């Protein structure tokens, strides 16, 4: 990543083995769960195009997923380089290509100029927006279930329902009351509109 | 978060893969248990709102709180709108909505722009405040018993009654005496008024 | 917690997650083993109030302990302010009052104000004597046998006695002899006075 | 490695217990699966020569593989002295051989000079180079099936059959629909040619 | 602890809570065998007597021990009064006692600005030699077994008899010919006089 | 250890838990396996005589091992006195025997001062040395096979047969093909002289 020092330059700083191992277990865990998304985010904050391809090669499950987000990534790099055509001056900074956004044909010194330039060219946050792109695509694909098939059983206490309805909805990016048992969609049904969510969390309790 | 350096300027840093962990786990350990607040309290410690969207986002389960509690923060939003509204100059500092204040509307680079001013406009501090509340309703709702229900049992040590009592009062946020069984309770009308808690657990044990 | 930096200025610093879950741990581990209060000790060294707040309130169980130590704190709470009365010069350092100083009624800039100032009011460390007088309180309460029931058995060897002995003194905050058994006895009572605990453990091996 | 410190010069740090305890984990968990080469490239960004020796000679296992990387690092070696013939001046850096690069003749302080000066030799990427080509060919050997031999199974999950399929391939460095089941084959005949894997992936669900 | 900050002054670190729980951990996990006295001195670097007393004082079990030693430091401290005498000139540092040196009547600000004088008084050393001292006796009275009952079984291997051998040595603080079993020994009389370990374990493998 | 701070001057710095930890780890898990030996050196990087003997006093078994290493130091130090013989000048520096070098008859101050002299005289990496010639031998001495007893069985997968000949030749400090089964020894004398071990395993897959 690129840090601020404790005297103020922006420098590079070597991905930490805590970041490393981080990323490799919640992916090993959680597989493309919704909030694997935000952990992604967060473990890959001041990261170069390099460090964004170091965390995306060392998950060793998921290959399909993985040759997926190349894919959208392939098509984010051609749409920049239809919008950003580019012509080298010696010693001066080149116009960064698709590719080299995504780190394939850009070195690290390459990189870093770029990030730390006055004004920046931010390729580290570019790639990151085509990345989650394509992680957004994929946690919609593995999604389990429709929220049309989320309905409260029987004997399933309502807190249990809203949060199986609510993690659905999440996952797929009045169906509530809709999708309640008997019991509780009279109950929801005799509140009235425009009921907050503690409101009918509470009257079915 | 934003942190003095070891040369006494406010920088921003990355939220640690050790702070992301910690609050996953305690979630996973703890759900909404009282004693998660003042753990989200000081894990976020310094945080800007894009760091505190991070802590929440991460969070895999519970996601009927989750939305309970963005429905508090768009309540205290339109509030802070009420009482704070807003009109941008070349190169000056806007005024934050109650969407920047969540996070939702404004960059990075805006929040630490407010939160390092002079004076600061402290946006972290803000939002924080309107999630706490959000949480301390949820903890409220996840209670499982009333103070009503919690009495000593006849082979109960008094020590045991006390603490289930003072666990369920703190969730809920002479009774104490009425609740006991008839032995202690003997004991406790025997020893007079204003007795301090150390004096009736002594008595008791 | 108030710490140096590197170049010698004292400054405030977020409480660690490693701090917070070492403190959260060893209570859950060790309750109110005697051994606790040093551990407290020496994981809240240069804590402010607003620091030790969050370590007692991180405490999920032992809840009529907690409540006992908040009537400990209001008892030295108010004689501190039997001793040190108040009367806001615009700009200036107001003097705490007990409630300022337990956390309460002051806020962490106000903390930092005091414990920084030349010559500084130790807020921090006062309100740690408070809750440690407490803290010995409970320790002394939760003892579960008193030293006149530590009697060395018939098998036991002396080292093992000798350890629940002294463990049993020190959580109640000639004897050591008199509740040694007949055999161990005998050998001590002719070492003749003024032995060592190492040659009474010696003699008896 | 070779690390900027807070102010800003390149400097000698130790390799951390952190990354030695990391790389030997991952060598004992995964063994030439191909994400271990971007975790090895990861945790010795800044290395030095001696740094990646430390690392290779750690591993305690898999002795046929490092047998097999000794060969390559000679060969990369040995046309490096083709290429850069060497003839010293007191005082005066000398020129790097193939056994220097590959630190069997060199000391630290010598690959600190040649990687700090200016300009830099960089012996540390050269020699991680050739390490990178040795691994590469090892994590081919150890492939355990050929991609001829993934075909889908009468009721395998198609996404399954895609996650073996690219695990393979990228071990190994139309086939797809030629080795699905007749029920996903028919489906993918009929999407067309130039389909995407998101879109063969929906069909088949 | 004392530690030299990035910029070469003498100042008061807190005593981490990694360093606390490896004590505590250690003395769990291994008593008073020897080997527990060198990771004591590694764990206390430049601690204050503040810091020592912590360290001991954050051990639960084995008060018999912890009473020992409190004797054995009384009684160094008495040798320190006997060969130091002390008689204060207001704002001048003071000469320490033994009980300040213990850190039972210094305050942490008193043992700093000893140990960072010029020349200092090494308070924190002084301390430590005398708790080694003490930890020392506590080793041997721990030793489970006499050297004359070290001796080779008939089936035993050479190499695990030497081992048992040089570890009861250690804690105890030609026998190993005497006591190896008939075979071996026979072999060890014929090597002839002042051979090697190696040498007596090479001919008995 | 001796290290290099933000600013650039050579300063001592305690040995850390972490390092303590993982060297005790590595020798309860690997005992005198080979690799135990790159890792001594690595998690020894910078350091003193004094932490030396830290990390070799650290361990609790293999008590004859630490006796054989104690002989080889005596020996490379009486070697040393040989080479090196010495004869005080009023606060100057005195030049060491082999007694200082093994960190036995010196202080931690008297060996920074030799570390950190212009120019310096490496009093731990001289000392290193010793220890390292030391422990090669205990590991020659723990192998368990000769290499004249790997051979391949008739079930066994060449692969497996090569991981043990080079782990065993490693410890030990054309045979390949003697030691064969029928089958491989086969194929591997048809391929002619002068082949890889790659060629040769791939042969043999
Ligand atoms: O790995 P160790 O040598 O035991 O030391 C570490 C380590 O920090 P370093 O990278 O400076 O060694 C941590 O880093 P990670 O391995 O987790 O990346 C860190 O944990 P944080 O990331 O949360 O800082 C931590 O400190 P903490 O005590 O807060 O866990 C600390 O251990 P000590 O500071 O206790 O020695």
């Amino acid at each position: 990543p690129i840090v601020q020092n404790l005297q103020g330059q922006m420098v590079h700083q070597c991905i930490s083995p805590r970041t490393l191992n981080a990323w490799v277990k919640v992916v090993e865990e959680k597989a493309f769960s919704p909030e694997v998304i935000p952990m992604f985010s967060a473990l890959s904050c001041g990261a170069t195009p390099q460090d964004l391809n170091t965390m995306l090669n060392t998950v060793g499950g998921h290959q399909a997923a993985m040759q997926m987000l190349k894919e959208t990534i392939n098509e984010e790099a051609a749409e920049w380089d239809r919008l950003h055509p580019v012509h080298i001056a010696p010693g001066q900074m080149r116009e960064p290509r698709g590719s080299d956004i995504a780190g394939t044909t850009s070195t690290l010194q390459e990189q870093i100029g770029w990030m730390t330039h006055n004004p920046p060219i931010p390729v580290g946050e570019i790639y990151k927006r085509w990345i989650i792109l394509g992680l957004n695509k994929i946690v919609r694909m593995y999604s389990p279930t429709s929220i049309l098939d989320i309905r409260q059983g029987p004997k399933e206490p309502f807190r249990d329902y809203v949060d199986r309805f609510y993690k659905t909805l999440r996952a797929e990016q009045t169906l509530l009351v809709q999708n309640a048992n008997p019991d509780c969609k009279t109950i929801l049904k005799a509140l009235g509109p425009g009921a907050t969510l503690e409101e009918m969390m509470t009257a079915c309790q």
